[PDB]
């Protein structure tokens, strides 16, 4: 299945997770500091339950593809 990691990695996928990435910042731009019941909130609650989901998938396969710590050029061995 590391194949099939790899190959979904260049499927347009950071054109996607670019586009996620700012629809969530818009979403934490959007939320209200004081009014923490109002139902903005709420769905922007939802909202961020489904740009945690994405990025958790796409760590997952990060992680499945590259590997952890235990060699160079794999995951953890960036900052990033
Ligand atoms: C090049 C990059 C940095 C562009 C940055 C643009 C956005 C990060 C910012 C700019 C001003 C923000 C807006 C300022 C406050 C509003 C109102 C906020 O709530 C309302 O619509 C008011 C109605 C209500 O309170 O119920 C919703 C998000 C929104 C559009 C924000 C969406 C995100 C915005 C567009
Ligand atoms: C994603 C960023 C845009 C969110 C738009 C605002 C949604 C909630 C406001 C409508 C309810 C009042």
């Amino acid at each position: 299945r590391r194949f099939c990691h790899y190959i979904v990695t260049m499927r347009y996928f950071e054109v996607v997770i670019l586009v996620v990435i700012a629809l969530s910042s818009i979403a934490l731009a959007a939320e209200d500091p004081v009014r923490t019941d109002s139902p903005r909130n709420n769905a922007l609650k939802y909202l961020d339950y489904i740009f945690t989901g994405v990025f958790t998938f796409e760590m997952v396969i990060k992680m499945i593809d590259l590997g952890l710590l235990l060699h160079p050029g794999a995951y953890f061995r960036d900052l990033w």
